[PDB]
Order: structure tokens, then C-alpha cells, then sequence
């Protein structure tokens, strides 16, 4: 029901963006972290009110997390419970789009610190390196997505994102949207 190339990335977003903590199950406490981090590497205070805009973006993540695919109703997402609702779009790809489309769109906002509506390589990179991925590896990342530009406009974004989620494909550049691919 989902590519093997599919799996690789679902599981590689579960594991370095959403379960920051890598207790292995994500919870809030993963998304107040990944703020935190974010937050002491651009030097915004905890209680500043950039640092309140972006763990309010982090919490709007994990409620629309949670409310798709913590089927049990403990609070906490499993691996199983996220591959769950992919296999559950795969059958209804339609119901898919609204959550997806908030996603999209948290993940552009945290990334785009300067409100400038595009995201350069510092901005990039940034956030990936409070994620604990290589920043020389995400340079190359962003080299890949961005074509030959400085940034990456929320028109371009859209259309990585539906191919890191959607295409079976193992080489578009939309693959790199998340930095280099962990197995
Ligand atoms: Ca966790
Ligand atoms: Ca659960
Ligand atoms: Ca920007």
C-alpha cells in the first residue's frame, strides 16, 4: 500500500522532525522541544514573543498530529500509528489533503523566520541543524531543492512537499525537502 521509497520517507519525518526527544513515540513534549532548539539557535528568549509564536506553530503541529493518528487515545503517536493513516489515504487519497495542506504550511512558517514569505539556506539549514542533521548535508539539500536560487518561494514548497509525501519516485528534489534521507 506504500513504496518502500515512500516508507523510507514517512519514517524519516516520525523520526528526526516529530519525535525530537527520540524516546521513539512523539508527544507535545517532542514539539515543545524542537521550539526550544530552534529558538537557542536563533537566540529568541523562551517567554520573547517570537519564541511564543513558535512553539504556538509547534503545539498547532502536534494537535493535528494527534487528532489524525493517535487512534487509541493515549496522547502519543507510534511509528505504527503514523504508517496507520497512510495506509488509511492510501485507499482515500481525497481525505488526506486539508491535514496535509496545514502541515505544508506550519513546516514553511517555522522555517521562514524573516516573514519574507521564501526560505533562503540560513533558514534552512538552521532549523535542520536544531533537528541534529549535518549542516553541510543540508547545505546540499537546499542546493537541490532551491535550483540554482537563494530561496525557496511558498509556491515552490508546495510542490516539493506533495512529491516528498506523494511520489514513489527515489530521486526528485522534493525527496530533500526534509535534509539528507536517514534509513
Ligand atoms: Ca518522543
Ligand atoms: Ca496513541
Ligand atoms: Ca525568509
Amino acid at each position: 500500500m506504500v513504496s518502500e521509497v515512500r516508507k523510507k520517507k514517512l519514517l524519516h519525518v516520525f523520526t528526526v522532525f516529530f519525535d525530537s526527544d527520540k524516546s521513539g513515540v512523539v508527544e507535545k513534549q517532542d514539539f515543545e522541544l524542537a521550539a526550544q532548539n530552534i529558538a537557542k539557535l536563533r537566540g529568541w528568549a523562551p517567554g520573547s514573543p517570537a519564541y511564543d509564536i513558535l512553539q504556538e506553530s509547534m503545539i498547532a503541529i502536534w494537535l493535528g498530529l494527534q487528532k489524525q493518528a493517535d487512534a487509541d487515545g493515549d496522547g502519543k503517536v507510534t511509528q505504527d500509528e503514523w504508517l496507520a493513516l497512510w495506509d488509511e489515504y492510501a485507499k482515500d487519497p481525497a481525505a488526506a489533503k486539508d491535514w496535509q495542506n496545514l502541515l505544508c504550511k506550519s513546516i514553511f512558517q517555522i522555517q521562514d523566520s524573516s516573514n519574507d514569505g521564501s526560505v533562503d539556506v540560513n533558514e534552512y539549514v538552521t532549523v535542520h541543524e536544531s533537528f541534529g542533521l549535518n549542516k553541510e548535508e543540508s547545505t546540499e539539500a537546499f542546493k537541490k531543492l532551491a535550483k540554482g536560487k537563494d530561496s525557496i518561494s511558498w509556491a515552490d514548497f508546495q510542490e516539493l512537499w506533495k512529491e516528498y509525501f506523494s511520489s514513489d519516485d527515489p530521486d526528485v528534489p522534493g525527496n530533500y525537502i526534509f535534509g539528507r534521507l536517514t534509513c
